[PDB]
């Protein structure tokens, strides 16, 4: 089972931000929200030029709310893709926090939330070029990403957009784009890479799933490169599993690149 | 656009996870007000052979009970069986008690997890209770006690509690009220579960979502009949459609009737074929139709 670290901390942060058409999540720590800067954007379906839309941003045009809470936006920046609200209230229920970034086939969690309501929650996994597959939709851009770390919490994602393949494109709370992407409804391409997560079939045969019988093949044909998965439970060497991965019946009709090994190991083995 | 299970938001169910232990058994409790809900097997002796409960509740102690939150301890002032539930009244009122319910899941419907290990809640992820009252967790040592909950219309419903896992693999707990899902016993037995029954509910909103996502191979030009599939679904083990109510919205948007994907899982039971819906090599009754309508639509 893909999981997901619970929400806790990160619920009491989520506001709704609308500016003009467009409605959209924030995060608010402090008296600051931040939010996908493309929500003053006049057209998000064509061009943007962002420093016109800061030099005719009207700050009481936003419209930034929790429960029955409106928050009066005093001051508005640009920080990368990001854009940083200072408001008139102090958030009561601001979490510890830190920030910190996302590499590829890392895991975090995904705090869905739409028009500024948290919905759901579900585990996620840093994709070959900065990219992630959740299940995005209108209104859950500003959507948060986060890990929790001995004791830390951590913010690391904020929705911006969905690629034309289908997946799913963040920044970190600082402002930078996963994979370099730009925050315009121009086109733009993911990379052609699976993962140490293919950990998959390691849990497919604890599971009774037995139907098994490197990095020369995986170089050449988008597979990440790679046996320090010892616990040796289930009796199978990894290039006994490697021969698998060289792709009408696996817990799945294709190879799961979703959970680290360390994941699926601390749900089997847990502690 | 997506579709992947999801879970319910887990922060008002959250400050109610403690610790319970008794002797050598450690796992986790609902503390509801000055009351905490915990299976009645942490004060059996030894889980691994028959228990006679009577026997244990003669001899239970209650300074032998450990409950605590965040390692601040809660103290057991009474203990009482209901059902398979141990009842434990602490001193203390839980002050981050929230509005909420107790009922029972139905087969078929989902709800969320969240998953606790020695009372630290530990994950969340959604399930979907199966036919034979039973479900497919990642439960391990330590977990019983973990709460199943699910909120519907701001009401937030406690619905389950883990015990148990069978020999072929399937979770097994109870209502909040002691009473076992499925009628299984709170033993270290090899009962078995049965056949199970796909949701066929659930299936149509499994290739509706697929449908949304742009796969649509399956689909032909052919459809049948409610009373067809009925009849179809009572000798293959899957439930009844009682009608095509609940997906008029996703038929009109996607312009596919169920009639259409009947025909389609009568041919998809069959197999795949190598090809992969939505990274699933099988036909999938974990989704139900609400849960795919709020994931595509929000709703
Ligand atoms: C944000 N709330 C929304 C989330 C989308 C909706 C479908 N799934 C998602 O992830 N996205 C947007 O508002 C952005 C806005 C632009 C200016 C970044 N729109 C898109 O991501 C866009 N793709 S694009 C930028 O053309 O590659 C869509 C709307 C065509 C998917
Ligand atoms: C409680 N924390 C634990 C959860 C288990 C551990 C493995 N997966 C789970 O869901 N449950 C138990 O220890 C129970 C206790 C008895 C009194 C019911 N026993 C089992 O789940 C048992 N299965 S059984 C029905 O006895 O064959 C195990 C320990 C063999 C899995």
């Amino acid at each position: 089972r893909k999981m997901a670290q619970p929400s806790g901390l990160v619920e009491p942060c989520i506001v709704r931000v609308s500016y003009g058409n467009n409605v959209l999540n924030g995060l608010w720590l402090g008296d600051e929200v931040i939010c996908p800067r493309h929500v003053i954007a006049s057209d998000t379906t064509r061009v943007i030029n962002y420093e016109n839309e800061m030099s005719s941003v009207r700050l009481h045009n936003f419209s930034v709310s929790k429960n029955n809470v409106f928050l009066g936006v005093v001051s508005a920046k640009y920080k990368g893709v990001n854009l940083v609200l200072k408001v008139n209230q102090v958030n009561p229920n601001t979490p510890e926090h830190k920030f910190k970034s996302i590499k590829a086939g890392e895991s975090f969690n995904i705090l869905a939330c739409y028009e500024g309501c948290p919905g759901s929650v579900y585990g996620v996994n840093m994709r070959s070029q900065g990219t992630i597959k959740g299940s995005f939709i209108a209104g859950t851009c500003g959507s948060v990403g986060y890990v929790s770390e001995n004791a830390t919490l951590y913010f690391v994602y904020m929705h911006h957009l969905e690629l034309g393949n289908g997946s799913h494109v963040g920044s970190n709370l600082e402002g930078e784009m996963y994979g370099g992407y730009e925050d315009q409804p121009s086109m733009q391409l993911e990379g052609t890479v699976m993962s140490d997560n293919v950990a998959f079939l390691y849990a497919a045969l604890i599971n009774g799933e037995r139907w098994v019988t490197y990095n020369t093949w995986a170089k050449t044909n988008s597979f990440t490169e790679l046996t320090d998965f010892s616990m040796a439970k289930t009796g199978q060497s990894v290039e006994k599993l490697l021969d698998s991965i060289v792709n009408g019946r696996i817990l799945y009709g294709s190879l799961c690149d979703e959970f680290t090994p360390t994941e699926v190991i601390r749900q089997m083995y847990g502690v």
